[PDB]
This record gives C-alpha cells, sequence and structure tokens, in this order.
C-alpha cells in the first residue's frame, strides 16, 4: 500500500541505491522524494513522461513489446528491463537505451548478459535462499550493479548483506 515507508527504513539502514516499482506515478513520485533513486514504471509511457517532467533522472521501463520500449525511451526512460536472452542487449542498445537491466533466475545467464553490456543484473529466483546464492556468486565474480526485488524490506536488507547493490522495493 504505502511502500515508500520501506524506502525510508532501508535508507536509514545504509542502502545507497534504492529502486521503487509501482504502477502509480504519484506513488512513484512520492518515493523519489523519500530517497528512491530509480523509479520502475511497470499506455504506461504517460507515466515516464510525467515523472520525467517532474525532475526524475532515473526512470526504468519494462515490457515485452519493443515498440513499447522504444516509446518509453522517447518519453524519457533511462533504463530498459529485459526479462529472460542475453543476445538482445546489444540489439537493445541500438534502439537508444542508455542503460540496460537484465532479469534472470540463473547466474550464468546474468553473467552472459553482463558480458554483452548489461548494466544492471536483477536476480529473480523462486526460492529466497537460491536468490541469495546467485547474488553471492555474481558478487564473487565482480558483477557491478546487482539488483534484488522484494516487498519485504528485511529480505532486501539481507540481500544488501549478501552483495546486492540495488534494492528494488516492490510496491503493491
Amino acid at each position: 500500500d504505502e511502500a515508500w515507508k520501506q524506502v525510508e527504513i532501508l535508507r536509514r539502514l545504509g542502502a545507497k541505491r534504492i529502486a521503487y516499482r509501482s504502477d502509480d506515478w504519484r506513488d512513484l513520485q512520492e518515493a523519489l522524494k523519500k530517497g528512491a533513486d530509480i523509479l520502475i514504471v511497470d499506455e504506461a509511457w504517460k507515466q515516464v513522461e510525467i515523472l520525467r517532467r517532474l525532475g526524475a533522472k532515473e526512470i526504468a521501463y519494462r515490457s515485452d513489446d519493443w515498440r513499447d520500449l522504444q516509446e518509453a525511451l522517447k518519453k524519457g526512460a533511462d533504463i530498459l528491463i529485459v526479462d529472460a536472452a542475453w543476445k538482445q542487449v546489444e540489439i537493445l542498445r541500438r534502439l537508444g537505451a542508455k542503460r540496460i537491466a537484465y532479469r534472470s533466475d540463473d547466474w550464468r545467464d546474468l553473467q552472459e548478459a553482463l558480458k554483452k553490456g548489461a548494466d544492471i543484473l536483477i536476480v529473480d529466483a523462486t526460492d529466497k535462499d537460491e536468490a541469495w546464492k546467485q547474488v553471492e556468486i555474481l558478487r564473487r565474480l565482480g558483477a557491478k550493479e546487482i539488483a534484488y526485488r522484494s516487498d519485504d524490506w528485511r529480505d532486501l536488507q539481507e540481500a544488501l548483506k549478501k552483495g546486492a547493490d540495488i534494492l528494488i522495493v516492490d510496491a503493491t
């Protein structure tokens, strides 16, 4: 409901890179004011446009349609989220994407996406302990910008302790 409160807690607990995912631009705008650094917009380009006009400098957009991804970029979206092959990261950069986030449940897949120029590696595995291990594996390999998502700030805090650089607060 009011998830921006989770951003405050993680801020005070030493989270330097916090993202906020929501389908309400006002909910997203309020999160930016509470310390959120990345606004993930889940017809949704009207949101990235508003947040862009409201001074947001790190808007992410996810979608399976590339005409949709392309429209989001034109409206201001700085980050584009690919959900798992890694062979489309370079293809996506040609569309004009300044930053590419790659979501996958396997660390090998994420490392492959990192070699192709992916800037952000989102760990999204079924189990929580299995997700922890993938963060740990990527951290050991030196992967920069490891991201983990959860609607429980305690899991996010644990993620940060395991090696996650970006904590995605999932608002709902």
